[PDB]
């Protein structure tokens, strides 16, 4: 009596950026089945004999690209029971990627499926044998008794002991602080503060790498050529062009030096002179020396970012925001519209008092009452009283965020900034109108009003640029990096440390983690590190990541839920008569209106999945894996905030739903909404300037005269210089691209991720609901009454929360995870 099995795997070279299939035969790969129902004398499931792959199975039609299938037969007599797990031992010298095992039975119901999706190195490298479980879901108390120890031992394998340098083939999840970003052993000027583990610099934890201390600072971790992630977080890709995450490394270590050399050799003018010089980047391109182009175009990923003639030309793609109107970005209407439908749509707040007030210490900064007067504003005939009472006043407030850093920034050689406020008025036609900008300095502090003619219209244009320099920095460092990438990683770590792969909540959440540790590790190495891409292109330079620590002090997990966010920002009110429980004070608000549809669908899914496994509130309390998971995520992963009173306790069904819903929301729709618009809106540097280099010119200076005679040059002298523009355009093009192997909301990588047909059916309903939401959002973008805020003068429909997308730079599609 034998059991027929099929093993599907991919050899190593299919997923890299030579293999031989017959080498897998012979005695080179062993599997041993493990009983779920018959135990040995110590209560452990009985283990069968070593069994080797017999032959190649080419007669299998369900195979995907790069996959190979092998037949196997298992001798399994009547003493052995029913198999529920297996061990595998790879005796080859090379690792392979194990997809699945499927055992055949007389009936289709008796098929047993194992979904593995795991790299398997040579067995001498591992401390304990690699084990895999069948696809049945179990809360711990429901685990078959012969599998209990194994389930617990594998969780111990994933946690390690807190020590040691991590090597490529390790699968060990643990926490550390952000002490790996500085490079003091290269130069003292590259020292950076440790972020995390203090009340001065609180921060989420990141994945532990264990490379040990620098020579000059025992607090900082020494450099490495590879920044470890647990092996099965280091994703391979069938197509080299899909390894976008690796492009950030190539950009920093190969492309940026090549660009810098072109500027050092005066082979191209160092500054833009006119707005046409910027538009040229996507029309005729920029001309560079042949050795720079020959440095750039052989590189995977990087070569996809540009068109070239192979000799002198690099062209950038035309950004969405200039596809219909080259100039509409300059309009006040677009400036305000992008606050509710642009790259960073989640900062604007309602104003219930006037004037707005500061929360900083007057002993250090001064009177910080706004200098905006009520009677200087044109509110289309409303008094201030009426506008406040009707909730038609809003603001973009960067005053208290930036004021503590402006002095230090303004002492950097390549930066000058204001701390800004923007007052907006909601017209009767439903669009926002900017009515005043306040530009403040600590320790002059000016109010600028709109103006279409004269030198004052140029001053207004520059005031908008300083606002958007604030907003670009806040978007990249806080809305994007802190609130999604950095805040999510500790939950990834805790999940693998404490929820068995068997666990229903592991299965629910882990699709929403795909590639997140991997892109984050590459970002610590090349994006957010000292002298990295963010420091050399965004305003705060060496203060960039530490500013995000100051903002994390006020981060609140439960305020990341979309309805809570909208209430807290005063852009909606609670209203149980509405379908979503909130009424939007800006009715057409596209990010919020579309987001509420997606939020509701995810909520329905979580609410239909959890009660499959947790019938009563007690069942949540009694799940030891779930309780250890949430205790560790809060008290280690976000441990600098562990004292705060707003953390859910996780003692009820409602808590479990809330926590799962918020995590899925951050990782999918929130990240998509702030990420995939970066090149579409920001690929024109004038529209989203990353830095400012001077303050407003004083009257009677040649800089003031220039401002009168050549507004374009005055604008370009103020914002990001040409060389950092090239670098930042390249990085946000990468970050805005969907890889062809992306897994979107409503999709999963394997359709047999669980054997529970009820869960499978609830998941199908979720995917159907998303397709109907997409149709609803299409209709909104076609509704002429919503054109003012959904399309605007740039005539660009808001598609960033359409759930589906094709590959590429599409301005749509919601991935499952923080994948790029
Ligand atoms: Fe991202």
């Amino acid at each position: 009596h034998k059991i027929k099995g099929t093993v599907v795997l991919m050899p190593k070279n299919e997923l890299e950026v030579v293999d031989n299939l017959n080498a897998f035969l012979g005695r080179s790969v062993s599997l041993q089945l493990i009983s779920a129902t018959k135990a040995d004398a110590h209560g452990k499931g009985k283990v069968g004999k070593d069994t080797f792959l017999e032959g190649i199975n080419t007669s299998l039609p369900t195979l995907g690209a790069g996959e190979s299938a092998f037949n196997i037969h298992f001798e399994w007599d009547g003493s052995m029971g029913i198999p529920g797990a297996f061990y595998i031992k790879n005796y080859m010298q090379v690792e392979f990627f194990l997809k699945s095992l499927t055992l055949e039975a007389i009936s289709n119901q008796g098929t047993i499926r194992f979904v593995c999706n795991s790299w398997v190195y040579n067995t001498k490298l591992y401390k304990s044998v690699r084990i895999f479980f069948a696809n049945h879901t179990y809360v711990p108390s429901e685990t078959p008794a012969p599998l209990v120890e194994y389930r617990e031992e594998e969780l111990k394998s994933l946690r390690g002991n807190g020590t040691g340098e991590r090597k490529e083939y390790d699968r060990i999840y643990d926490y550390d602080v952000y002490n790996d970003l500085g490079n003091p052993d290269k130069s003292e000027k590259l020292a950076r503060p440790v972020l995390g583990g203090s009340s001065t610099f609180p921060y989420p934890r990141r994945g532990r790498t264990g490379r040990g201390p620098t020579v000059t600072d025992p607090n900082t971790e020494k450099q490495g050529e590879v920044f470890y992630v647990p092996r099965d977080e280091n994703l391979g890709h069938l197509k080299s062009k899909d390894a976008l995450e690796i492009g950030t490394k190539s950009l920093s270590q190969i492309v940026q030096p090549a660009f810098e050399s072109a500027f050092d050799l005066k082979s191209t003018p160092i500054e833009f002179h006119s707005f046409q010089d910027v538009h040229d980047l996507y029309e005729g391109g920029i001309k560079l020396p042949r050795d720079v182009i020959s440095t750039i175009i052989p590189l995977p990923v990087i070569k996809e970012l540009y068109r070239t003639d192979g000799q002198h030309i690099l062209k950038f793609p035309q950004p969405h925001v200039v596809q219909v109107s080259q100039s509409a970005w300059m309009t006040d209407e677009e400036f305000a519209r992008e606050m509710i439908a642009g790259v960073n749509p989640c900062v604007i707040r309602g104003l219930e008092e006037f004037p707005p007030k500061s929360n900083l210490d007057p002993a250090i900064y001064g009177d910080q009452s706004s200098k905006i007067t009520a009677d200087s504003l044109d509110l289309d005939g409303y008094t201030m009283d009426e506008a406040l009472g009707s909730r038609r006043l809003f603001m973009l407030d960067y005053h208290d965020i930036f004021m503590p850093y402006v002095r230090q920034i303004n002492q950097l050689n390549s930066a000058k900034t204001y701390a800004t406020r923007t007052i907006l008025f909601l017209r009767e036609d439903g669009t926002l109108k900017p009515v005043a900008i306040e530009l403040s300095l600590p320790h002059v502090s000016q109010v600028v009003l709109p103006a279409k003619e004269g030198v004052e219209s140029t001053i207004w244009l520059l005031a908008k640029a300083y606002v958007i320099v604030n907003d670009s920095c806040y978007h990249q460092l806080m809305s994007h990096w802190l609130n999604t990438h950095a805040a999510m990683e500790p939950f990834v770590i805790a999940t693998h440390r404490h929820l068995s792969v068997l666990h229903p909540i592991y299965k629910l959440l882990t699709p929403h983690y795909r590639n997140n540790m991997n892109i984050n590790a590459l970002a610590r190495q090349s994006l957010i590190n000292a002298n990295g891409i963010i420091e050399t292109t965004f305003l705060p330079s060496k203060y960039s990541v530490e500013m995000s620590s100051a903002v994390y002090k006020n981060w609140v997990f439960t305020d990341q839920a979309l309805p809570a966010d909208l209430i807290k920002r005063g852009v909606a009110i609670k209203d149980p008569s509405t379908p979503h429980g909130v009424r939007l004070l800006i009715e057409d608000y596209p990010y919020a209106a579309d987001g509420l549809e997606i939020w509701a669908a995810i909520k329905t899914w979580v609410q239909e999945y959890v009660p499959l496994y947790y019938a009563r509130d007690d069942d949540v309390k009694n799940d030891s894996e779930l309780q250890h998971w949430w205790k560790e995520a809060v008290e280690k992963g976000h441990g600098d905030l562990k004292d705060k009173p707003w953390w859910p306790k996780l003692q009820t069904l409602e808590d479990l739903v809330e926590v799962c819903l918020i995590i899925i929301w951050i990782a999918s729709a929130l990240h998509a909404a702030v990420n995939f618009g970066q090149y579409p809106y920001g690929g024109l540097i004038m529209n989203r300037p990353t830095a400012s280099r001077r303050l407003l010119p004083e009257k009677g200076t040649p800089e003031y005269e220039e401002m009168i005679n050549n507004h374009e040059k005055a604008y370009l002298r103020t914002i990001t210089s040409k060389l950092p523009t090239l670098i930042s355009l390249s990085v946000i093009e990468i970050l805005s691209t969907h890889a062809s192997d992306e897994v979107y909301l409503g999709q999963r990588d394997n359709p047999h991720w669980t054997s529970d047909s009820k869960a499978l059916q609830a998941f199908q309903k979720f995917g159907n609901k998303l397709k109907e939401i997409e149709e609803k959002l299409v209709r909104r973008n076609n509704d002429p009454s919503l054109q003012g805020n959904r399309l605007g003068p740039v005539q660009l429909p808001y598609t960033l929360l359409y759930p589906s997308s094709e590959e590429g730079l599409t301005f749509r599609g919601i991935p499952n995870s923080i994948s790029i």
